[PDB]
């Protein structure tokens, strides 16, 4: 048999209890949200992500979350959050709308899922299926490697994928991770990782880059560039799937140009 899945028809909402709130580090949140029972699993196919969606003074938002669960989890849901508070960034002073709602929260309180959403789909062994848009059918192709580019927030899909991987010792896929962040204080689920790369380094490499490092550091500093992509991503030769996913200035200005530089197909550079 296999467990009921919540995430029956993309088109509904589902209205999930907020049952646990992990303050992870100042502006960091574990939430755990219950699925309709404790037998229930959530139905996202790896690759794919959910959207939360809410009434946010008074305004619609909704923006896409990759859970830290997976559906080997029965019964709930975890959502790994970095709470954008206002007035503290320059650039933003508003901060941010679903993160800081989320972090308003109160126990017992419900927010709508949706899903699962995404153009690529995991299918195992290095098999990625991936749509070039819904209305439209998945190109298959097996890769013996991937290339993953991460900021910020974007840290969740990749970790996914790295983790449906790890768990089949049959699947021979090597990942590898170039994470960047604003400071070493902001990166997310750094213990996670280095619990991966403890455990599966022949299959999962892990860098770090900083826009502005500190003074004890042992990896990259500035943004995602030419060299960082020759030395900590699989070569192009290899013909590496490669997946992004980070802010706009990021993926436009410091990823697309420089995996072409290295020679990557621009084109078939996947952004989640
Ligand atoms: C597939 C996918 C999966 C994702 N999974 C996750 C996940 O698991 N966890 C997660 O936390 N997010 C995740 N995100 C990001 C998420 O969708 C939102 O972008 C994030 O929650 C911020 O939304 P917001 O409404 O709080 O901010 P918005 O109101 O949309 O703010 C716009 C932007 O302003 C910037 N900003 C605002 N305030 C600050 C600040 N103080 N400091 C620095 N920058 C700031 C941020 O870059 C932010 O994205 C994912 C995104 C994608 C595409």
């Amino acid at each position: 048999s296999t467990p009921a899945i919540t995430l029956e028809n993309p088109d509904i909402k589902y209205p999930l209890r907020l049952i646990d709130k992990e303050v992870v580090n100042h502006d960091t949140r574990r939430f755990r949200f219950a699925l309709p029972s404790p037998q229930h699993i959530l139905g996202l196919p790896v690759g794919q992500h959910i959207y939360l969606s809410a009434r946010i003074d008074g305004n619609l938002v909704i923006r896409p979350y990759t859970p830290v669960s997976s559906d080997d989890d029965k019964g709930f849901v975890d959502l790994v959050i970095k709470v954008y508070f206002k007035d503290t960034h320059p650039k933003f002073p508003a901060g941010g709308k679903m993160s800081q709602y989320l972090e308003s929260m109160k126990i017992g309180d419900t927010i709508e899922f949706r899903g699962p959403n995404g153009l690529l789909v995991y299918q195992g062994k290095g098999k990625f299926a991936i749509r070039p848009d819904k209305k439209s059918s998945p190109v298959i192709k097996t890769v013996k490697s991937v290339g993953m580019i991460a900021g910020g927030t974007g840290i969740t899909p990749m970790l996914q994928v790295i983790r449906a991987i790890m768990k089949d010792p049959d699947d021979h896929t090597v990942c590898h991770l170039l994470f960047a962040n604003q400071t070493e204080k902001d990166i997310l689920l750094r213990p996670e990782l280095e619990e991966l790369r403890n455990e599966h380094s022949a299959r999962f490499k892990l860098w770090y880059t900083v826009d502005r490092a500190p003074e004890a550091w042992d990896y990259s500093q500035g943004f995602v560039n030419e060299e960082m992509i020759r030395d900590h991503l699989p070569p192009p030769e290899e013909e590496p799937l490669v997946l992004m996913c980070g802010p706009p200035p990021m993926i436009q200005y410091a990823c697309l140009p420089n995996l072409e530089r290295v020679g990557h197909p621009k084109e078939r550079c996947f952004a989640f």
